[PDB]
């Protein structure tokens, strides 16, 4: 009724994905099709959700009532708040539509509409609710529940509000929208770096500040409240300039208080992190902190965390490098869930589930390298057992990261190459018939080559 | 013919509860089977016994329970060495006899009592294979034989016999398999003559010894190659070796093992064993006492050297018992400083502490050696609240690694350092990177309150007082 | 909407409790936490229910957008009602706080809501319902039924009725309120004695007077109507006054009717104990008697009901008497189901039973002893399957109550300790190697000492 | 061998409703089995053959029933001793005979029928232990046979036999296991030979003695010292002795109990059995025959004394059986009083009447002993209704203490009070504090009416008139 003016800026969309194989980094999955919905805005663009097109190889959007599917762009996915950024080359697809125009935020109980295609269906569908709750949650984002039915295919398209105005993005009896202050900031991170970045991050652990003696130790004054950093992460900007044991005061004029709060609504407060991930990447912020007693204010340019296992890669394909039929690739979390499966946090070997909750990235390239599995064969007799255990070092040198270990096995001019991995095992192998072995073993498994591109 | 000699054990136990280190648990009653044997003793497990105040002996036909004493337990090999001065129990039994070790596929007979009745119960099966396995989980691996019947509470404890009647050892129920996996575990003669040798020779049991090594296997051939191993060598090669071993002396990391006793080891660890059958060549070694020496031939920077070594029982870290001891304890300001065990982790974190229980912990206890004879991980176990640990109150099973600027090396260390610190205050670093800062005057003067608030006999257990 | 303006008087309730442990007296279990609702009222007050404070060692209150967990002072716990009193010290807890103001008694289906914390959150939650009843339950109270949601976390908080005033305190799909005619008694109790005392009680147990020649035969004529005293506890005041079958006829005025009910509202009626429940420990009331045919009101001061097994014993600890192992308790409501269970009314001993069914305290300081356990050890060689089981004599003498028998085995100089129990068995000792033998025992259990402080 | 000496038995049964004690119940007919033995008898259990009006025989291969007589039961035992006239029946069986006691772990074999079936049913099993218990739950306890096998009903009554084709005794069902738990008992041969041996001298059954006392055990050395125990003398303290049993002339309470017939009790009760077996000694008195005496040998303070004591079946307040009888019943007014048996507690209560009946019935039944030999406990079992007893009409199982002033002694005494009562008004006291009064007059007045309202022919048992 209100919201028709706008059902012909949405619009369905069909989506080819190839997922690579983490467990097997050298393989592409098999294609598989899913149906979703987005919608039309100003400035030649498209949004939908950051799972409509994950590992797309060929999106189509689909105007309403149109007979035509259109190839699309992906400009930018946007993985932690389940956004994506399409547009279309093809002027006609553009030609005479009237884009969405956004609302404000919805109160709980309003009215909402959520509108978008049934899965096998090219015909606009309507489903009504109110907003359940509204919750920072999952980077935690603000977030709105409705009690309604998001078909599946329905995902990706816009809500309304009880006037005309788009609320967010619905996504998948209860379902979700994503709210517009959530699509404003992905929106102008896109528009600040010209791709997605994501939400900053402080790179410091903390301490509440609440015992007496605690605060009276480090010299705060009954008024004063704030954490104590416990460690920060050597490859953030921050390691430079602030310390452990600093005490963070405030951040640009907010105060934190000894729980780590900040105030949010009447009656409400939230956790400081929510304070900086509305900042953008790139941006100064003044953090104020008590250092040996003493008050100072750091200018900080915030920057993207850096994770030892990341918690994902960005699309960008899995590396793998092969020798003698050693598999060596980096622990991530997809490969962690790829190998042990969803409840990997439990699952995994101890070793990797301590650097994966504890350890920080010592240094911007550091990355986790394991003997993911041994491919059987004749030089590799006696190790066909080993699987993800990391290594640790090559002919005595430590092993950084992926691309340094492949270097130094290319270089190797020893007579052994001798890896030591983790539980005090070493793994020798002469270096000339480790070397002339590895051919054959990748044609047994049908493996393009030794390596991965990025190496 | 023999089954007038099979007693069920009626203990009475009385357990520390260790995560409250100052309480006993409830007493209660269990039952489980065992045997008469000659010299007036009795077996039976020592799980069945454990934390014992008391201990009665009932035989199948007479209403009687008699007072039995215990002489020895033997935790790693899951045995009790019972005696009962009364002699009206003794008078017309014919002890059990025992048996040789039996062959694979020799049928076994597995006389006990099922949970909750005195009638006698009779298991048939087979010995399915030989077995090197731990009787206490995180405990020295023992000979043991595995069968194919089902042991049950009630019957291990009970006696296993071959087709010439003769006893093969003790019914011992798996720690690992379901009960309808019909599979269970016999506790075989070498190990029982061990313990019994073992306490008539000492007058105690003094355990079951090991090398305190951890090895690779030496069947990649470039591996061999690369270390000198001559063509017809074989062994395996030593991964690291326990600090607290006095072997740490004289073996070295990557020496490769040859033999053993003059056994020859194999690169998968095996020696032989009788005709077809190889088994891990710590046999050898856990079929010697403690105090005994071994001679041991390693190839090192590829020469051959032989050290005879004397071997001692396994210290962990992280201990699998604590040999019926109460847990110790200590406490400050509400803060209660333990230990962590085996126990410990079961008493808190239930059956699965291994997949449950803090990462951090559990790494140390898959893979931590002690550094030294007395180490220990010491947690703050939990905080018991007042005003004087305000902010605090969460925090649990948080390892505490400095007390104002000194490493804690165990509990007894960290409860001097407390009770000596003139400071002004106490600074306690924890796991995580965090501290605990509190005020040592009034810490000290919060602390009688908060034992009576919680009925605490006392500050600290015994050990540390 | 209406209920806003008291949104800042409710807060939430932190709670650590330690609850003794009442099969083995000398121990308190593990602390554990809770969390709770409650709402600030006039004079420095804060209600919850008393089951959120029950066996507090600590309790915290976080005013609605607060960041700061404020200790609390427990003033008085109401066990009957479900109420309890808790204060705040420190003045900025209550600078410029608005407290609730009260309402009248709502009617059924009337619109209602209930005002509270959800578990693991410091954001206010807003629940609305109907009266679903009005039910004097559970001493019987005046208790609404409703058809809403208490959070669990909820519990403690005000309920409000469609305007903006407060019908009670919310307790833990339906719930339950307290109403305010409970609560002004309970606050009206605490302010007469400066503690809680509880629901006064006519210590008299009666028969109904309807059939035509007992009354005749008792001398009632045909327009008096009441009931008949079967039996007068004789801890309480009315046992020096009334007698065994004296007929009362009314209370205060009120006419008793020969079922025990007096009027209570058009069309309804009620038990005439519930008129008493109204009264306060200490009021004086005129109760009138047909005795031997004869009409005699007194004037009776009523007390608190003392029970033989108490229903709970206040918070208190549990009281405690060992020697030679031989544990020695008192047998109460809590001990009998820490001891058997749930249904302790159909599993515990028969003997025990029937004193807790049917037997009177006899005097003011008795107690029905038990030997709760014996605690294995050579001197006690043969009793070790005694469970609770009474004590009745020691050397000859009646046992009172548990101090009573503590002093007189602390003086006892005879050779043997003799004390007679329950199913005609004995226990004899050795005085001098019992005595002796109890500190070993002691050690071994973790027992900090003989006995209870109380003794 | 055996097979056609084992015996369908048919019965037909009225039982009286104990909750409606003018009634009898619908005539209803069960099988259960049984087997011939010597001198043209046939054994089968009491309970099969309960308020018997008729009980026929099938043997296994012919249709034809015949009519049996039965000749005496043995209700705590649980035998009945039937015959049958048709010679028909006796030609061409051997009858069972019979063997000696068995030792544990012998196999039994249990011959029967299944419940419906006349196909013979086989059940095999082994003695798993000697015991004794109760056959009737709150009577007097025997000697019996525990086995491994299940019997269930159809089959108890049927013979147990050993491996050499001899009966040690009749199938029983038991009272305190689920059917599924396979356990089940024998009445064993001397049982059934003291009930045969029974009826043949004495042309009845006359029970099994007892000797009418509660005993604790003398198990600590303190006080056996106490009492003067020499350190050579063992034996059980008298708690407590039946005042309606003649032995509480002699014995006294505290008395030690220190040998019976000559044979020493030791301090928990027990005597010596067979080789290595004890049992309690209460089998020592059941074996005897009512009315023989026993030597009893006791310490009393401090000095051995000796006593021959008659003995006598025991008389419980709250009798578990009432022999087959009516039970006793009066009416007045509409007023139900009966007596409290267990019969009475099952019929209002269920099968679970030691946990849903009054406590202050259950006190009674479980601790009470008669003070005087016809003492009953008297309740008001209900109220029929009626103008007479508004007021009244949900009283119900209460206890009668007092009439007039006066103790009820038993029902026959309230009866005659009731009948003789003079004054204006009936007061009751009834148990809780309770009184019932009615005028005399037109109480006696009402009461004809009402009777003919339930259709009640008398307003008394015929035991009353």
């Amino acid at each position: 009724v209100k919201v028709v003016p706008s059902m012909d800026a949405v619009v369905k969309v069909f989506c080819v994905h190839t997922e690579p194989n983490f467990s097997l980094p050298w393989q592409r999955k098999r294609q598989y099709s899913s149906g979703s919905s987005g919608f039309i805005i100003g400035g030649r663009r498209v949004l939908t959700n950051a799972h409509s097109v994950e590992h797309h190889t060929q999106v189509k959007l689909k105007k309403r009532g149109s007979d035509t599917k259109y190839l699309a762009t992906v400009l930018a996915i946007g993985t932690e708040c389940d956004i994506a950024l399409l547009t279309v080359t093809d002027d006609e697809f553009w030609e005479g539509v009237s884009p969405v125009e956004f609302g404000d935020l919805p109160a709980l109980q309003d009215a909402v509409t959520v509108v978008g295609y049934p899965i096998g269906g090219d015909t606009i569908s309507v489903t009504s609710g109110v907003v359940s709750r509204m919750e920072i949650l999952s980077t935690e984002l603000l977030g709105l529940q409705i009690d309604a039915a998001i078909n599946s295919g329905n995902s990706g398209g816009p809500a309304f509000n009880d006037k005309g105005k788009c609320v967010g993005i619905a996504f998948q009896n209860i379902g979700y929208v994503i709210p517009t202050p959530v699509i404003v900031h992905f929106i102008q991170d896109y528009e600040k770096h010209d791709k997605y970045t994501g939400f900053p991050v402080l790179g410091i652990e903390w301490q509440k500040m609440e015992n007496p003696d605690l605060r009276k130790s480090m010299g705060m004054e009954s008024h004063q409240k704030g954490v104590r950093i416990r460690r920060i992460e050597p490859t953030a900007p921050e390691s430079q300039v602030l310390k452990p044991s600093d005490i963070i005061l405030s951040f640009d004029g907010v105060n934190i208080a000894n729980d780590g709060t900040v105030p949010f609504r009447h009656g409400e407060r939230i956790g400081f992190s929510y304070l900086i991930s509305q900042k953008y990447t790139g941006d100064s912020a003044l953090v104020k902190v008590l250092r040996n007693k003493e008050i100072l204010e750091f200018n900080i340019k915030l920057a993207i965390h850096k994770r030892l296992i990341p918690a994902h890669i960005s699309g960008k394909p899995p590396s793998y490098f092969i020798v003698a039929g050693f598999v060596f690739t980096t622990v991530s979390v997809p490969y962690l869930r790829s190998e042990y499966g969803k409840e990997y946090e439990f699952d995994a070997p101890v070793k990797l589930l301590e650097k994966h909750l504890h350890a920080m990235a010592q240094s911007v390239d550091e990355q986790l390298v394991v003997v993911s599995q041994v491919l059987v064969s004749d030089i590799n007799i006696g190790y066909e057992e080993i699987v993800n255990t990391q290594v640790v070092a090559f002919n005595g040198k430590p092993v950084k990261n992926l691309k340094g270990l492949a270097g130094m096995v290319e270089n190797c001019e020893d007579e052994y190459m001798k890896f030591n991995l983790d539980y005090d095992q070493i793994v020798v192998l002469d270096t000339k018939t480790a070397k002339e072995a590895t051919l054959d073993i990748l044609t047994t498994h049908c493996i393009p080559s030794a390596m991965s591109d990025d190496l």
